[PDB]
């Protein structure tokens, strides 16, 4: 009967759906793509210059008013003014550079520094005033006298865009505004709207700030928690929307990146620089062996390595995701209890301290629970065939345990396992072997009863039958 390691397995495999035929929260739930249509509905875009291979756009900070700064309600009817203006501070610019960049390390946008001016194709600039809300842009759509503009409040009272910074809410409103200059809308609010919306209004179940910084609603509603922090740059459904406007950019992180502890992206939103940082990010990587480095939180976490899956790392729930089309092969887990699940390619996952739960998926996973009572878990025979079987780097019989009650043959078919030292020709017959001389041991099993093993399990310890559970 399958085991409580294998239904927390299962259980984190299908955490966070999304397309279900289901009305999450009341709203219809919509796939990545179906979001990404959502958040493009507009058809707003800019258009790449001749010779160009590239969408090339320049950017300035604004020195001084104008024309719409000047005279707003020749544009925008219900804004009679708009304060006083104030320039981008230093702080301001070099938050508003690492956000520009957070765009280009996922599209084919190149962003051009046009210094200080009205030079720029994207101009950012402060007021004083509120009409509504805390910042403003306007999508790519509009006359030539107000496209690529974005504008911050700023005043006595309201300080949130002030000193922007990795994880704060103003770092998250430069990345939000400079989405709306490149063609992203909210999520919702088109074919009516009001003056005072809920997420209750929302379109789909997952306009929320876990899948999308162009929404406005708490991840809450979708069962995430970031304790408080938000995220720097593009979300799962941002990159899958800017993406089907730009393409996607194949030149990212091309090496062997690590992200988290020990990162090697010169990215904030991507780093972790001691237990108690609080990540938020959806990784995009056009190529490479690359690394998820969770080692140095103490909490229990559970990793998931499959694309548009979410992950609850460091303390937080739904905090770390993989974009569409991204193939990330190795996660490291902290010296808590953790759950590493892999994904169709060949993975390196390690446990850590702590007593973890590991499934390697398809592939010739190479397993390491480290210290701890860890369960290596098997759900399909096909995830470690004969030809191209795991290997269990550092098993410790009457620790460690070879999980496989959740195999058809054994919770369906009643097939009852017999150890054998030679495939005779009967189904269920394993043969548990271990060579003393190399310290290597093995598990064959032959489900077809043809007296030929179908599934392996190489090994680096002894395992003994009381090692392996059905
Ligand atoms: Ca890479
Ligand atoms: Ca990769
Ligand atoms: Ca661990
Ligand atoms: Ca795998
Ligand atoms: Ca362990
Ligand atoms: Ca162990
Ligand atoms: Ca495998
Ligand atoms: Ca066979
Ligand atoms: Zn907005």
């Amino acid at each position: 009967g399958r085991s409580d390691a294998y239904t927390q397995v299962d259980n984190f495999l299908h955490a966070y759906a999304r397309g279900g035929d289901e009305l999450v929260n009341g709203h219809p739930s919509y796939t990545v793509d179906q979001a990404a249509e959502q958040i493009l509905r507009e058809q707003a875009s800019w258009q790449k210059a001749p010779g160009d291979s590239v969408l090339t756009l320049s950017y300035s900070f604004l020195t001084k008013p104008n024309d719409f700064f000047n005279t707003p309600w020749k544009y925008v009817s219900d804004i009679y003014s708009l304060g006083k203006f104030s320039a981008f501070s230093a702080q301001q610019q070099a938050q508003a550079k690492l956000s520009l960049q957070s765009w280009s390390d996922v599209t084919n946008i190149h962003f051009v520094d046009a210094g200080q001016g009205d030079q720029g194709d994207l101009t950012f600039g402060n007021f004083s005033s509120s009409v509504g809300g805390a910042a403003f842009a306007f999508l790519p759509d509009v006359p030539d006298a107000l496209k690529g503009q974005s504008w911050y409040l700023i005043n006595s009272s309201y300080s949130a865009n002030v000193n922007p910074a990795n994880g704060n809410y103003g770092r998250q409103t430069l990345t939000h505004e400079i989405g709306h200059t490149l063609g992203l809308s909210h999520p919702g609010d088109y074919n009516a709207g009001e003056g005072d919306p809920t997420y209750a209004d929302a379109t789909y179940a997952e306009d929320t700030r876990a899948y999308s910084v162009m929404s406005y609603w708490e991840e809450q509603n979708t069962g995430q928690d970031f304790k408080g922090a938000y995220s720097s740059a593009p979300l799962l459904d941002d990159i899958a929307a800017i993406q089907k406007l730009y393409g996607a950019n194949l030149t990212t992180r091309t090496g062997d990146t690590v992200y988290g502890f020990n990162s090697n992206t010169e990215r904030d939103f991507y780093s972790a620089t001691s237990s108690s940082s609080k990540l938020v990010f959806s990784v995009w990587d056009a190529g490479g062996n690359d690394t998820l480095d969770f080692s140095g939180f103490s909490q229990n976490q559970k990793i998931n390595l499959n694309e548009k899956a979410l992950s609850d790392v460091g303390g937080l729930k739904g905090n770390v995701s993989i974009a569409a089309g991204v193939t990330v092969e190795n996660a490291i887990g902290g010296s808590g209890s953790d759950l590493l699940i892999g994904n169709d390619v060949a993975n390196v996952l390690k446990g850590g301290a702590g007593n973890d739960i590991l499934y390697g998926g398809l592939g010739a996973d190479q397993l390491w629970g480290g210290a701890g009572a860890d369960t290596f878990v098997y759900g399909d025979i096909a995830e470690s065939s004969a030809a191209a079987p795991d290997t269990l780097r550092d098993f410790v019989s009457g620790q460690d345990k070879i999980d496989l009650s959740g195999l058809d043959a054994f919770v369906n078919g009643g097939l009852v396992l017999q150890y054998v030292d030679a495939f005779a020709g009967k189904a269920g017959q394993a043969i548990l072997s271990y060579d003393a001389a190399s310290k290597a041991g093995s598990l064959a099993i032959d489900f077809s009863g043809d007296a030929h093993a179908d599934f392996a399990i190489n090994l680096i310890g002894q395992a003994t039958q009381a090692d392996i559970v059905v």
